[PDB]
RNA sequence: AUGGACCGCCAGUGAUAAGUGGAAUGCCAUGUGGGCUGUCGAGCCCCACGCACGUGGGG
């Protein structure tokens, strides 16, 4: 069982621990987000039991860490006072203060290839191919790369993360081999953060911590693609086989 | 349906005024393009004539 999910695209955000106007992303995908991505693909209404998703495992290798950028993002500004965001008391604030100013962060030009291994993950892959709601990378405005699922069915996909999945253009030294790539596994634990989603109900979303261990591993330098456009070519060669 | 869903950074604005690149200056001195030379028998068809050697008409 298992399939390869490729998270790529111009921008993707995987925030955790932010609860005000400023938003912040983890430099790598968060299990909560990917689980919600599958739940959205399967029609799981907000508030439905998320234990079906329990028992999955997410090893994620970071091809390009990507640049982290902060996207300004106002809400309601430049509108007449009557048509701005409501207050909790119900009376709209004065128009010179009715604007909301959020500073949301997002990863741009970053690409990870998570190898999801679970009990029903093959039905989940078959659900991403025909989604109930549009899958997106973190914020809904970010739209996933068309090669969202590199392979629908793979026996031992981590074995395919160690090798035989192409890689972006990187420095390849003379007489070099085995270019270093950071794999992320789920003592030797990088960080602890609230990921595993106890409930997605918008009224009270709650989570619990998951330790992450990031192990730099060594994959053959043959894997990295040539400088220009070759990455797309090798990747497409990869999807048909 | 993902610390997410819904979500504008935005309303305004001459870069202006002034200005010779200017004065002087031979690319000069030398060189065969030469020897040779009369312009004097397939061709595909139709038709007419023929002394079946050959003539002519048309395409």
């Amino acid at each position: 069982s298992g399939f390869l999910l490729r998270l790529a695209g111009p921008m993707q955000s995987w925030g955790e621990h932010s609860m005000f106007g400023e938003r912040d992303t983890l430099p790598y995908p968060s299990r909560s987000g990917l689980i919600g991505m599958f739940a959205a693909a399967q029609g799981v209404r907000r508030g439905d039991p998320l234990d079906r998703y329990k028992e999955l495992k997410f090893t994620v290798r970071v091809d390009r860490p990507g640049v982290r950028l902060v996207d300004f993002h106002t809400i309601g500004g430049g509108l007449p006072k009557e048509r701005t965001v409501p207050t909790a008391a119900g009376e709209r604030r004065d128009p010179k203060k009715a604007t909301i100013v959020t500073s949301r962060s997002y990863l741009a030009d970053a690409v990870f290839t998570v190898a999801v291994t679970g009990p029903e993950a093959d039905t989940i892959a078959d659900a991403l191919a025909a989604p109930y709601w549009q899958p997106y990378l973190g914020r809904r405005a970010f739209v996933p790369d068309p090669l969202l699922v590199l392979r629908r069915r793979v026996a031992d996909p981590v074995r395919e993360l160690v090798e035989a999945v192409p890689l972006p253009h990187r420095r390849v030294e003379e007489d070099a081999a085995t270019v270093l790539v950071d794999l992320i596994y789920e003592t030797r634990t990088l960080t602890v953060l609230n990921d595993v989603p106890l409930s997605f109900d918008s009224k009270s979303r709650r989570y619990s911590t998951r330790q992450i261990r990031v192990v730099p591993t060594e994959v053959p330098a043959t894997l990295v693609a040539g400088p220009g456009r070759d990455y797309q070519n090798k990747l497409f060669t990869y999807v048909k086989q």
